[PDB]
C-alpha cells in the first residue's frame, strides 16, 4: 500500500511520525512512502535522509493526504486538514477525541478509519503509544515549573532546589502513571520537596520504593488534593481515565487559596485539564493567570523537543504501523487487540464508548466491525 | 551609626542586602537603619515589614546614601548611581571590579571606602560570601540551560534527561567549584550526561565521591576542552581565579564547531566572562547568537529567586555587617583578617592587587591603611 | 527414593547438583541421598558437609548410578557415561540434545528418562532454571570484559572505571534480558559507562528506573547499535531470541572499524554467538583476534564459578527435586506442567518437537506418556 | 625550553610521561617538545596524535636524551640508559634511589639534576603524583582479585557478587588510603560484602559516610585484623606508614587459616609487602601459592593499563612540568617547596636525606642549592 507522511501542522509542532529507518523498512516490504516535503526538518531529517530510504517526496499536503492509504500523523488533525480526511483511508495519530467534539464530528463526518496512539492498550493495560510521550511531557513539566517559577517570569521567585539553609520549591504532582512519574522524578532531581497522588496505592508503592520515600505519596483524595495544593509552589496535573476526558480535579475556588505566584502546569490538557481554570495554549503563548497563580496548559509538549521525542514516538509506533501497512485495519486489529483498542472512527461510526460518553454522541461496538463472515 | 539599604537598580534586581531579623539585630545594638521605601518588595519583604523590625524607611535613594555611615547593597553601583558614592562611607557589596574600570575609577575618585563581598576570603582560602549566590546561580544555570535547548527558543530540540531508549543531553560544565558542582549536580539530577573540568584534581576527586562516577571528570587542559566543548548540547562556564578577570578558555573559532543549536551558560561573565564571546545580559533579553550557539551571560542570575536568594545572602553577610557596624570598618578589619581580604577601595587608593594588575592601576598594601599608629 | 548425584566429569566442570541444605531437605522426607566422594570439591563442599547433611557418600560413579532412582547432575552425560544411563531411573540436568545427536541417541537407547534444566519453563514463559546461570555469566562478564581489557592480556589498556580526570571505559551490553541486566549492572558498579541496547523498550524502560539513567539506554537500531559499538572498549553480546539462534548482530566489518584493543564477550555462544565473528573459546585459550579487537566467547561461563553457581542452580532446581522424589517423573509432571515442558526422553521415545525438528529423529508428545 | 619524552625501555612498561594534551600546552607557551617515535603507543597515542598536538618525532632515543633539556619519563633510567645522562639536563621521573645505588651512583656521576616524582609533596604531606597510581592500583586490585577468585585461575570459585539468594564474596581491605578506599569501592560496586580496616578513625568515617555504612569499617588492630582475613574470599592489602616499608600485617601462620582458595592482593608490595609471605610477581605468573591461599603481588600495577595510567599520571604532573619549562629547576623549586621536596641529585650532589642515610652516601642539603 501507500503510506504517507504530511507535515504536522499545529503550533510549533517540530516532530514527524517516522524516520528513514521506519520508510527504508515500509520500502523493504514492498510499500510505497510519500512525505510531504520539509516534514522532517523539524526533527534534523533533511528531504534527501528521506529519498536515500526510499520515500517518495511530493510538494503539497493536498497530495499526501489524496494518494495515502495509510496516513501516519503525530497530532490530531485540525481545522484546516478536516477536508483532506478521506472514506477508505487509515488515520493513525494521536486523536484526543473526547476532547473535541470538532475533531470527532469532522473523522465521522468524512467515513475515514481513524485508530489513535493514545488507545492502543496492552492486556495489562498498558499505554505503550502514549507511554513515550508522557515520558517527555512529564520530564518537560518539571523544567517548565522551575522556570515559570522565576520572579522575573511572574512567578513565586524560589529556586526549585533552594541551597542549603533555605527552603526548596514544594511541588505537587496529580497522577503518578507514567507524566507524573517523570514529573517527580526530575522536580525531585532538580532538589525539589515532591508529593505524588494517586487513587492507585500500587503506583504510589512504587515510587516509595524506588527513592526510599525521598519522592512523598500520599492518597488521592478531595481532601488530600486540596491540603496539598494550598502548600504548593508548583503543581503537575497528570492524570488520566484512558481515551476519556479528565476529570476537574483542581477546582478555581482552591486555586484562589494558593501562594501568589504559584505555577500550575496541566499535562492533562491534551484530555480537556485536570484544572477547572484550563483551556488549552500553545508554545507562542503558554501561559495565563488563574487568580494570583500561573496556568500552563500546552497540549503538545513534546513538540520542544523534536530530536528526542520524534524517536521515542517512532520508536514505539513503528511495529503496528508494519502490521498495518502489510494487512489493513481490519485483519491488523484482528490480530492485534492492543491495535483493535486504537480503534475510534470507521465509515462514520464512533468506536470509542468513553470518547460516546463523554460528547453525548451514539456509540458502534468495536466487535461489530471486526466480526467475521 | 546609620546603616544604610537602597533598592536595587540593576535590570531585573529583585533581590535587597537586609531582611527583617538583620534590622531588628542592628537596631538593638543601637544602630539606626535607614531603608529605601519599596527595597524588599521584591523579596516580599513589605515597607511595613522593615519598620516592624525597627528600620527608618526614607522616601528617596538620594537620602539613604547621604546620610548612611554603612551602606549594604547586593550588586555594584551602576552609572546612575556613581554620583551617589560618598568619602567616609563604607560601601559593602558585589563590586566585580577587576570586570569594570568604569566601576573601580567610580569608586576611587568619589574616595568611598568599599569592601567587597566577593573577595571576602576565610584562611583556607573560601569565599563564604560568594559561596551562597554561587550555589544559586549553579543551580540555574542548568535549569535555565534546559529551558534554551528547548526548539521553541531556538536550541537544538534535546530534552535534558532523553528518555529511555534515547540519548540525553551532553552537558559540559568548566569549573568544578561552588557555581560548577551545583550546575552539574541538578543536570545531573535532570538526567543529562555531565562532564566537569578543572585544573584542580581534588574538585575532581570530591566530585567522582560524591555521585559515584556518575557526573565524568575531566582534568582541564586546553585539548580536553576543545574536544568536550564540541561534544556538548550545553556548557557551563564557573571558573573563577579570585577577584580576577576570568580566563578566556572557549574562543569564537572553537564555537563555531560546536554543534548547531548548542546552549552556552556563563556563569563567570560577572568576572568578564569565560567565553570570548561572551557580554553581559539582562533578564530581559538574556541571550544572543554566537556562530550557530546561543550565549546567556546575565551577570545577576540570583535576582530571580529573590525569596531563596536574599535570605541565602543575608545568612552569610549579616555576621560581617553587624562587625562593620559595631567597630567601624579599620578596627573590623583589623579584627578579622578575612573582612579584610575584602579591602577594595579607600580614599582614592586601590586595595586590591588582581584588581590593580588586570586594570593596570597602581596597587596599595590593604596593611598600609590597616597600619597601627 | 534414592536420589544420587554423582561427581561432574566433563573437563573443567567443577559445579556439583546438590548442596548439603537440599541434601538435608531431601532426608527429612525420607529420601536416602547417595553421593559420589569428592562431588562437592570442586564446589568447596567436602564430604563431611555432604554426611553432616545425611547423604550417604559412595566411592564410586558407578555405585551412584545403579542405585539412584532419580539422578541430579549439571551437565549432559558424556560418552564414557553413556553405559550408566538407565531405564526406570529419571535423569534431570542440563541436556543441550539439539546441539548433540550422540547424547540424544545415548538416552534413547538406554530406554531412560530424561528431563532437561534448561526447558522447565513457567506459563510467563521464564526459563527458571536457566535464569540463575545467566546471572552468573552476566556478572562474569563484566569481570572478565575488564580483565582482558588489561595491556598484558591484549587489550587497549583501559581501567574499567577510569580514575578522577580520566575517561573510564565505554561499556555496550547488546540485550537488557537476564545476562544483559547482570552484565550492566556489574560493569556499572565498577564504574565504566554502561550503555544496554533493546528491542523490547519495557525492558529499557526498567533499566532507566532502577539506575535513575546512569546506565544509558538505546533503541536497538542499526545506527544506533553501529554507533554504540564504534565508541565502545567492551562489547558484551547477551541476546536470545525465543527458539532460535543468536541473530549476527555485529558484524566482521563493523568489528574493522573499533578501537584496536576492544574487548568483545559473546555470552550467547551456546547459541552460535550474536556476533559474525565468534566461536567456542576455552579457559586454556578464552580469546582470540578479530581484526585489532578480542573476542571472548567461552560457552561454561558458570563453571569458572562452582561455588556461586552450585548454589544458584540448586536453589532453583531444588522445588522440582523434591516434587520428583516424593511422586515420581509422571505424577510430578501431571502436577507442574512448568516440569513437564522439560520431559526430553522416555522408554525410546523423543519428547522435544525442537530437539526432534533439529536431528531428525520421530517426535512423541509427551502428552502419550503423561 | 626543549622538553624530551624518549620510550620507555622496562620491560612490560607500557606508559609514556606525556600525552596529546600535554604537548600542546607545552607547545602553546612556545616549548619545544622532542618525542622518540613509538613511544605513546603502549598507550594508544600515535605517532600521528603527538605531532597533531604539536610534538617534533625523533627516530631515536639517544636524540631525545642529547636535544632535551627537561627530560620527561615514568620510570627510573635502566642500565642501557646510564650512558645518556647529561648534566645539564633537569630528570623528572619516578626514581626510587633507596632502591638502587646504581641509579643513584650513575645519576650522581652524570652530573644531572634529577626530581622524583614520588617524594614531590605538598604542605598536608599528601605525594600529589603517587596519588594517581594508587587510585589506579586499587581500582586494578578489585578487578584482578575478582578474576583470581575463579577456579579456572586456582582460586575459591567465588563471583564477587553473588546473585539472588547466594552469597556474595567476602573482601577484606587493609588500609582505608588512596588505594584502599580505590578498592574498597570497585569491590563493593561489583556486588562484593567489603570490610575496610585502618588505624585513622577518621578515613573509616569518610568511608562509612560516603557508602552510608554499606562498606563496612573496623578499627585496626592484630586482632580485629585475624577474624576478619579468617573469614575473607578476598584480602586486598593497601597499608602505607609513611617513611617506612610496609609492616607485616599477615602472617604465614594467619594464611594457615584462612579458606582454600582464598585469594591475597598486595599492593604495598612496591615497599615490599604488607603480607609476611609477598614476595615480587610478574605479569607473567602473577600469582603464586602460600599454604592453601593464592597470592598476587605486582610491583607495577598500573602498566597493566596504560591508556588510563598514562593519563592519570601525566594530569598530575603537567603542572610541576609547566613550572619546569617555564622557570627552569632553580626557579621553579624556590617558588614551589612540593615540587623542591622531590629534589633528588644535582652535580654530584644528593639532596635526599632518607636516600643518603639509606646508602651511606654524603648528604647535601637541598636548600644549599636553592
Ligand atoms: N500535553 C501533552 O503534550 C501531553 C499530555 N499527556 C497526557 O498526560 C496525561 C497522563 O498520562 P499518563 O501519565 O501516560 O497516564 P497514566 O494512566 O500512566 O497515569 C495516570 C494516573 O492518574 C491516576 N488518576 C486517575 N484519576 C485520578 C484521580 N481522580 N485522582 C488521582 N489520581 C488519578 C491514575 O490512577 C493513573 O495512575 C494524559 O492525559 C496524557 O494524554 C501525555 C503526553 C503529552
Ligand atoms: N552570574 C552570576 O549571577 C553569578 C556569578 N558567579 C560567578 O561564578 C564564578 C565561579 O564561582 P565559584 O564556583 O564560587 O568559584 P570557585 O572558586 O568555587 O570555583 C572556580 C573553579 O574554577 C576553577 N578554575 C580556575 N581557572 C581554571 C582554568 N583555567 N581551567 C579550569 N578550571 C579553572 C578553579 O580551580 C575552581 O575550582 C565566579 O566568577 C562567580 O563570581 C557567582 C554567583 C552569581
Ligand atoms: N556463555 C554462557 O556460559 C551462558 C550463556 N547464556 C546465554 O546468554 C543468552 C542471553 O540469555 P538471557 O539473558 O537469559 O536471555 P533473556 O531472554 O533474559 O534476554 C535476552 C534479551 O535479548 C534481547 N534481544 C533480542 N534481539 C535483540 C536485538 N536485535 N538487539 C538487542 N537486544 C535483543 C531480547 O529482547 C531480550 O531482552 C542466552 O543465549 C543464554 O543461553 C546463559 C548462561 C550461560
Ligand atoms: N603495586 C603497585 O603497583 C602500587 C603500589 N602502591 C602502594 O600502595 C601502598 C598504599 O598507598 P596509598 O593508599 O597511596 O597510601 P595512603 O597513605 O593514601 O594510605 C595508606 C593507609 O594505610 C593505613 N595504615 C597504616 N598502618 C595500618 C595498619 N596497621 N592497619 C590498617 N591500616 C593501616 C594508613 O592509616 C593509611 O590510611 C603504598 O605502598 C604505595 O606505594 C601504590 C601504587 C601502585
Ligand atoms: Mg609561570
Amino acid at each position: 500500500m501507500r503510506v504517507g507522511i504530511p507535515t504536522e501542522t499545529k503550533n510549533n509542532e517540530f516532530r514527524v511520525a517516522i524516520t528513514p529507518a521506519g520508510v527504508a523498512e515500509l520500502t523493504r516490504r514492498g510499500h510505497e512512502v510519500l512525505i510531504q516535503a520539509g516534514a522532517g526538518e523539524g526533527s534534523a531529517i533533511t528531504d534527501a535522509d528521506f529519498k536515500a530510504a526510499g520515500a517518495q517526496l511530493v510538494g503539497t499536503a493536498d497530495q499526501v493526504w489524496a494518494d495515502a492509504d495509510l496516513l501516519l500523523k503525530v497530532k490530531e488533525p485540525i481545522a484546516a486538514e478536516y477536508g483532506r480526511l478521506r472514506h477508505g483511508q487509515i488515520l493513525f495519530t494521536f486523536l484526543h477525541l473526547a476532547a473535541s467534539r470538532a475533531c470527532t464530528d469532522a473523522l465521522l463526518d468524512s467515513g475515514t478509519t481513524s485508530i489513535a496512539y493514545e488507545t492502543v492498550q496492552t492486556a495489562d493495560g498498558a499505554l505503550p503509544l502514549l507511554a513515550p510521550m508522557s515520558e517527555v511531557a512529564g520530564r518537560l513539566a518539571a523544567q517548565v515549573g522551575a522556570y515559570h517559577l522565576m520572579r522575573t517570569q511572574g512567578g513565586r521567585g524560589v529556586l526549585m532546589g533552594g541551597v542549603p539553609g533555605v527552603e526548596p520549591a514544594d511541588v505537587v504532582v496529580i497522577g503518578a502513571g507514567t507524566a507524573g512519574y517523570n514529573a517527580a522524578r526530575i522536580a525531585n532531581g532538580m532538589g525539589a520537596t515532591v508529593t505524588v497522588l494517586d487513587i492507585n496505592i500500587d503506583k504510589l508503592r512504587q515510587l516509595d520504593a524506588e527513592f526510599c520515600g525521598r519522592i512523598h505519596t500520599r492518597y488521592s483524595s478531595a481532601y488530600e488534593l486540596e491540603g496539598a495544593v494550598k502548600r504548593a509552589d508548583l503543581v503537575i496535573g497528570a492524570v488520566l481515565v484512558p481515551g476519556a476526558k479528565a476529570p476537574k480535579l483542581v477546582s478555581n475556588s482552591l486555586v484562589a487559596h494558593m501562594k501568589p505566584g504559584a505555577v500550575l502546569v496541566d499535562i492533562a490538557i491534551d484530555q480537556g485539564g485536570c484544572f477547572e481554570g484550563s483551556r488549552p495554549t500553545t508554545y507562542d503563548h503558554p501561559t495565563f493567570a488563574v487568580h494570583d497563580t500561573l496556568f500552563y496548559c500546552v497540549a503538545n509538549m513534546p513538540a520542544s523537543v523534536p530530536k528526542t521525542s520524534t524517536y521515542a514516538l517512532t520508536n514505539a509506533t513503528m511495529p503496528y504501523v508494519l502490521e498495518l501497512a502489510d494487512h489493513g485495519w481490519r485483519a491488523a486489529c484482528r490480530s492485534n487487540p492492543a491495535l483493535a483498542k486504537g480503534l475510534s472512527t470507521h465509515e462514520g461510526a464512533l468506536l470509542s464508548e468513553r470518547v460516546a460518553t463523554d460528547l453525548g454522541v451514539p456509540f458502534t461496538e468495536p466487535a461489530s466491525v471486526l466480526a467475521h463472515h
